[PDB]
């Protein structure tokens, strides 16, 4: 069964990684989604993103990177799948979390959001935080893969 | 005893619609009061707003919709009114709305800022919400009132 | 107009008397209502309270004091009361205080549950702080009327 | 593919309910599994639990019921069963439920938690608030099963 | 600098072992000061507790283990300590942490309550989780130094 | 034993004060350090903040100002600073404080970030609140000292 797995991923980090690994454990297809979030201003364009997830997911069987401009649920209705899986961390905004489950559920009936739990060691990090310190040259090694490192550090220069 | 519901209703939604029909249960008379909030860009402008308002709450009786520019607990003191109403639901920064019910009373000493909860069902809708789906073109209808369903559609294009 | 203010009050604090105060200030009359809660053994009787309370507050006008050992909306409907007061602290469950104003709202459909912010200097202690404290002899002066320091001292001699 | 839903279900309730039909959409066999939470004293026996919850549902396909008295882990290990699900609610203790998730994949590695959100309907209802309105009489009608309605009434005599 | 690391200890984990080690870096001397919480009901003595510790740091330079059954402010202003020191989780209730730093400050005006943050690895693991599991016939071994699981088994038979 | 206060202070407050005032009855030499948020527009530029807190600040022994606009580890480590301090507030995100602790400490592993509660007085206000109310001609006068009230009334006009 198909899975959509969206998100910023600006850039995607070890921790969703994780959860795409994890993900793929229930789902045999999974799509992760590189999706514009109307709340934030993004460093990568969503074709930056999408081939950096591709390098860095290069040997995964069942994963497809794809992108989205508009409505989450119109991407998932018009590929006719109906479980979106997202990641919750200590860090994580709940209720945001929730509402948007709830809203997505109330345009599209048949969804169902699946949530997979951090695991404590990328439980308080984000792409936000990688990309604050990458910003003032600290090392982000442990966060993102290398395929990331070297974008942001290039993306920092430029 | 009058009451002020301020708010930046950008726009009105169905849960803001139910606070003020329950507030006028409590509160003989009801101030809407749309009120510029320095921390959001607006969508609609005061004035585009507090004509949704009233188109939307047309035949409410003991209700006035106003708008205000300045620092809230000033149009509360030159109005002699004492009460404000805020709504609470699952998706309220319930801290910003400590925050700003102390500092308000701080402000204007005879101040209180009572808090009812919005309903289930209006427990984890807010404008932005609204606007963001609107925004890409998905039904809303169930979030606001009909008037705002077209203000929006307008603005959209 | 009518309100209710229940409560364990067990025993009841300065900041508990700050709500009662601020709520006369928008109802007329006010009822404080000694309301067993069935998830706490309590220190002192429901009648213990009442005269405690009824001590505390006896030169405030439109305040009366009582018991009630059933559901909180039967007291309500039985004496025509639509409003029911609750105070919000720093250290309030909030998911409580919600789910509890919607339950109430169900079982009694024309009832509002409004809530007051307790004062910063209130917002971080409770009736429980203060029966530990004082369990351990500490100085509970600050937070509670004079009446109910003497009374404490007194159960933690019996 | 299997999943264990683990609860108290003391008594299972509309919510409870809701989330079994829906995990059913995901995966093949559900097993309910009425397992002692340690840190509550239940109304209802385990056995009561699992009769109550088998006659709830009754004409589901794919949904087992059972109990455990030990370790969750032991219960799907011995089974062969990786997955459970779990219910998040506005009402939601997020910080146990997360813990417990990492506690058990610490004890068993290839185990993954899964949650579904909670309707708003049932996102501010317990199996806690039902028993302590029944106790006090009220009416729990709208939140659980006929069936569960009728165990309350009986066990609050 | 002498500092009051007080808690339950019921029993210690690594957790509370490595905000030990952590607050030695800060202050000179350490208790660590077994204490009567009344809202648990302990698993072990107060003086099993100790005992535990005491193997469990037993080469720890600038440590000292304590028990106190009465007012913490009191212990503290008996033997001159100004300080407290406290771990800060993810499953942390912060609030009841701030309402008891607060508090213990109104009672004892010179105290400051010091917060270490616990590691992401520590940050979802508390006394209770590790009794509820060893119960259960859980590994603890993560958790616990081996002094610990082995006095969890031995009581888990009693 | 040096600590640093790292923050915005834009502009500091009677509520930083204290922390400050209390910091220093545990750590000698304190830093206070006006360090760069990305995520914040500052009012006032670093210089003009670490003037304030000069002044504001003058008659307390132990107490050192500074600014930096990098990685704030990175001051730490070059001056052989080992301890953060921070304060806790009610209105305070919690888990941001703890995921830059945790993030700080992977970036120095010698850091420790030692967290101060806030009084119940100063524990619902901030910056911000103070700004926002200052740009609506709001009396702050109880929230910071008269060196910054003077400054927010010319940077309002
Ligand atoms: C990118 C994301 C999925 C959120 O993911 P993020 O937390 O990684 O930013 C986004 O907010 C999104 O859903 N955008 C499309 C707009 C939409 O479908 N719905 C918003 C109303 S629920
Ligand atoms: C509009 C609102 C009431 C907030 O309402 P909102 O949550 O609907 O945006 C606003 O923030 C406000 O009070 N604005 C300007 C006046 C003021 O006094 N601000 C300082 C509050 S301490
Ligand atoms: C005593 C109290 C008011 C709670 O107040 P408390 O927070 O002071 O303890 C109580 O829990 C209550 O409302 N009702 C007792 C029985 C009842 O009505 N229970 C169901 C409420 S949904
Ligand atoms: C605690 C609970 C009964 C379920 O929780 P619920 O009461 O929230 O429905 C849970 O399913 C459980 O695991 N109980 C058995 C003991 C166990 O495995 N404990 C360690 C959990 S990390
Ligand atoms: C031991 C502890 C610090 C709590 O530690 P714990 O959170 O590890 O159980 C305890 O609750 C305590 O302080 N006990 C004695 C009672 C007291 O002095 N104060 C509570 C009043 S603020
Ligand atoms: C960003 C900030 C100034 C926050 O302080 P503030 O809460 O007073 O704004 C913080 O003190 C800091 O660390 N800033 C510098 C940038 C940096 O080092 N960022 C990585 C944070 S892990």
């Amino acid at each position: 069964m198909k899975a959509v797995y969206p998100g910023s991923f600006d850039p995607i980090t070890l921790g969703h990684v994780d959860i795409i690994k994890r993900a793929l454990s229930i789902f045999d297809e999974l799509v992760v989604l590189v999706t514009e979030n109307p709340r934030k201003k993004c460093m990568f364009t969503l074709e930056e993103r999408k081939k950096l997830i591709e390098e860095v997911l290069s040997d995964l069987d069942g994963v497809k990177v794809d992108v989205h401009h508009g409505l989450l649920v119109d991407y998932l209705k018009k590929h006719g799948i109906k479980v979106l899986v997202r990641g919750l961390r200590a860090v994580t905004d709940y209720e945001y979390e929730l509402q948007m489950a709830l809203a997505n559920k109330k345009l599209y009936s048949d969804l169902e959001t699946v949530f997979l739990i951090a695991s404590e060691k990328f439980s308080f990090i984000s792409s936000s935080l990688v990309k604050e310190v990458a910003l003032y040259g600290g090392d982000v090694t442990e966060w993102v893969p290398p395929e990331v490192a070297r974008a942001l550090n290039e993306k920092l220069k430029e």
